[PDB]
Formats: C-alpha cells, sequence, structure tokens
C-alpha cells in the first residue's frame, strides 16, 4: 500500500553531483508531501539490481535510480541517465553532446586551438563519455581543426584526485594545450591544482572549465567556469515522472526520455 | 528493515552530506533504511522534524539553549528526557588549532566566524578554546580580529575576508569556524596577492574533500565524522529496541578530533 515513500539510489553522498541531485529531489518531494529513503550503491551493478528487487526498500512505493555500473536487466521506475530499462520506465538525462558542443565552441571562441578533453577515452568510448566526445568533435571540425589523440585524456573516476593526476601526468609528458574541457567540476579543480603547482596560468596559458556547476566556482580562484545541466528540472522531472508510474502501476504510459536545457556559466578560468 | 530518518541544514553542504553518507553506510550494515529531510538550518523546521521512521538522528544548527520516539541529537546537549547526544570537541579542538598557528610564530589570530561580544552555543565554545590558547601565548583577543559572517558558508567567508582586508586590518592568521568559510577566505586571500602562509596561515574545521585540492591545501580539523556516525546509529539503534522504557540513561558522546596539517599552515 501506499506509505508516501520514494527511493532514491545514487553512487555515494559525498560526491557533491548526488548531494545536490538528493538536495533538488528531497525539496520537489516534498511539495507533494513524499519523503525520500536515500540508499547509496556505490556504482556497482549488484547493488543497483538489489535496488529494484530487494524487500529492503519494500517502504517505497517507487524509484529514482542512478546507474553507473548497469549496462541483463530486471517496483515503479525512472531512471537518471540514458536509455537503459526496457518497459514502463522513464529515463531523465542531460543534453551532453550539445552541452560538450557549446563549452567547446566557448574554448575555442576564446581563440584557443588546442583544446584537451579530460575524461575519455582516445580511442574506445561507450555512453556519456561518447556524447560528450560527439559534442566535442564537432565543435573542433567546424572550427577546422582535427581531433589530435593528445588531447583526449582517459581518467578511471570523475574525481578531484583523478583530475589532478591525469593533468600532472600530461603536463610533465610535454603535451601542449591551451585550454582544458573538464568532464565534471571535480576533475577540473583537480586540474587546476596541478596546473597552479607547475605555474601555469589559468586563463593565461590554459583556460579551464568544467562540468555540473556543482563546485561552489564562484568562490575557488580563479573562479571556474562551467555548465548547470539543469538539475532543478531534472528532480521536477524526475519525481513528476515517477508519481504518474506510482499512479499506474496496476496498469499503459508510454516509456518517455527527457533532457533538461543546459546554460553555459562564465567565469574566470576561461575570461569572465 | 527497520527505518530511521536523517535531518540534516541540506545535503548542499560538503560536511552534511559527507556525514550523511556515512550514516547512511553504517544504518545499511545495521539493516536500517534512511529518510533524509533538509531543516535549512532554522529552529521551526528542526522542531517540526520533531512533532515511517522508527528513530531520529537530528543535526541541529538553530536550536539554543535559550516525542514517544528515539532521538539522537547530533550537537550540544540542550534537550531533556532519554535523548542521547553526540557533540563534537569544539572548545578542546579550537584551543588545539589555535595552538597550532601560534606554534608557526603568528601573533595577530583571526578567529572568523563568531561575534566579537555576544555568543551562544558553537560560536561559544570554539571562542573559549582561541581565548584560552592566546592567554597561553601571553595574548589578548582583539575585538577587530574576532568577525561575525552571515552564515558559515563560502559566499559568507569570501565577503566577510574581503571586508576586513580592504579595510586593512592586519592579521597573520585566520582560523575559520568551518572549512567552507576557510575556502571563500582563501579567494579573497588570493585575489588580493595576499600568499598563504607566507602572510596569512589559514585552517578551517570539518575536512571536506575539496580543501585536499586547493593551492594551498587546507589545513583543518577532522572532528570524527566516523565515530559521530557510527555511535549515533548504534545508540539509535538501542534506543528502538527498548520502546520507551528510558532505562538507558542519557549518554553524551564526544569524539575524538585530529588536527590534518596541510599546506596552508605549512605542512
Ligand atoms: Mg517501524
Ligand atoms: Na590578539
Amino acid at each position: 500500500g501506499r506509505s508516501g515513500v520514494i527511493g532514491l539510489a545514487v553512487p555515494e553522498l559525498g560526491q557533491a553531483f548526488f548531494a545536490q541531485l538528493a538536495d533538488e529531489v528531497i525539496r520537489v518531494a516534498a511539495e507533494q508531501d513524499l519523503v525520500v529513503l536515500v540508499e547509496q550503491t556505490g556504482g556497482l551493478r549488484e547493488r543497483e539490481l538489489e535496488a529494484l528487487r530487494n524487500p529492503r526498500l519494500s517502504l517505497t512505493d517507487g524509484l529514482l535510480l542512478a546507474p553507473l555500473g548497469l549496462t541483463d536487466d530486471v517496483r515503479p521506475l525512472v531512471v537518471l541517465g540514458e536509455p537503459l530499462f526496457p518497459g514502463p520506465v522513464d529515463h531523465v538525462t542531460m543534453q551532453h553532446e550539445a552541452a560538450a558542443r557549446a563549452a567547446t565552441e566557448h574554448l575555442l571562441g576564446l581563440g584557443r586551438r588546442r583544446v584537451m578533453l579530460l575524461g575519455a577515452h582516445a580511442t574506445e568510448r561507450t555512453g556519456v563519455a561518447a556524447l560528450r566526445y560527439a559534442g566535442y568533435r564537432e565543435a573542433l571540425t567546424a572550427a577546422g581543426l582535427a581531433v589530435d589523440d593528445d588531447l583526449v585524456v582517459p581518467v578511471e573516476t570523475w574525481d578531484r584526485s583523478s583530475g589532478a593526476e591525469a593533468m600532472a601526468r600530461v603536463l610533465d609528458a610535454g603535451v601542449r594545450m591551451d585550454a582544458v574541457f573538464a568532464m565534471n567540476d571535480d576533475l577540473a579543480l583537480g586540474a587546476l591544482r596541478s596546473l597552479q603547482e607547475r605555474g601555469v596560468a589559468v586563463p593565461g596559458d590554459v583556460a579551464l572549465m568544467g562540468f555540473d556547476d556543482v563546485a561552489d566556482g564562484r568562490y575557488t580562484y580563479p573562479s571556474l567556469t562551467t555548465v548547470e545541466p539543469g538539475r532543478h528540472d531534472i528532480a521536477r522531472a524526475a519525481v513528476t515522472m515517477l508519481s504518474e508510474r506510482i499512479a499506474d502501476a496496476g496498469t499503459a504510459i508510454e516509456p518517455r526520455l527527457t533532457a533538461p536545457e543546459f546554460r553555459l556559466v562564465v567565469r574566470e578560468s576561461t575570461g569572465g
């Protein structure tokens, strides 16, 4: 029976993106007097699967799942990510390709011509990274440039320490860049440290930006250019769609996909 | 699975998101799920959370000295009845933090985040430790070095630090009441070409992840997040099983703290 509880299963709250998304979900849910059970999956496929079927989450009327480990699939469900589940499930994602194209256009518009993509593999990519890469590549082609594999730098985990490590390593290997588009703010700020510790001027020598707008970038030094991917809209769409699914669980709603509008937020790290 | 509630100011605050992550992890170990609510740190919202869950873990910011359901409070001991409190070592940690700055040879130590004349709660305890450290070093408190802020956030730290710097106040160190304040202060110092730690040594309190990757990296205090979370969840589990006998007398837990030395105070 209806409890008025929805679940939110995310990798971990220690990740700013998920903590901020959770804050927005809780706030929106409270407007229709739902409460939120927050589960952590560690981004592990086995834990994501458990969230869908284990009686541990029986108090919930439905689930919002942000999967990372899943890609053989299995409680009303809305997924926060790219299309994944078949059947009567909705997916709410971000405009990865369009935002990556606009970010890259911004850097090229500053007169930078050797733009590094920090957080994607140069030859074999999958999912989100593949969409970001497609936007980046579109922008470079439009500016008469070919991709340079030395400028496409994979990173195992999109975190601060990994971005610092990778940035330091490519700088020390002698790779020449004039701008860096990092796949999230955490990567960007790790990169920022490695740049500053090597005396590289930001943005004088290397313009830098992130993605997500979750690092309180107004207060970094330099302040960090980023992309707001529509967290408020993501939360509202997710909660609204899930409520609809909870009301139609006994039955008929066609699967939907949506991706809210992004906004570039220009700060000091790219010339603001 | 049993069900507990966790009420914090907001998950957008790094310290609370990190603490929430630990609480949820400990609860999962103990076959508990967690309903998370936000209060904005406002008294009325905190009290309303008290008025689904088998027990509640409340982290208030807005309550000061001036239900039939189990309750554990992360904060100063203010509730009567069979309520357990887990309280960080504010005074001792502030004394140790101030001693750390004084040990570098600094003699004009600013306290960023407390009122100069009327303080309550946490700020009063922090001030006491700061004041004792200065007294032991033969120093007196200068009210111009005790700087109040809007709220303990990055914007407020940046705004207050910018105001005192542009005013010409002379300091050689800053002890900020939390890492968010310290990170905001760092920007205001850097944008003015003030060397950290060379001109001004800086530290915070909370050990948020972001402080490892600033340049300089931020010296801080880790107030005991693992013990806070474990103590809280474990005590709540005890009260839930008791179903209000109040046979367990109220407890006061005080987790151990640790100074984390980074580049902003010299390593
Ligand atoms: Mg119960
Ligand atoms: Na003094």
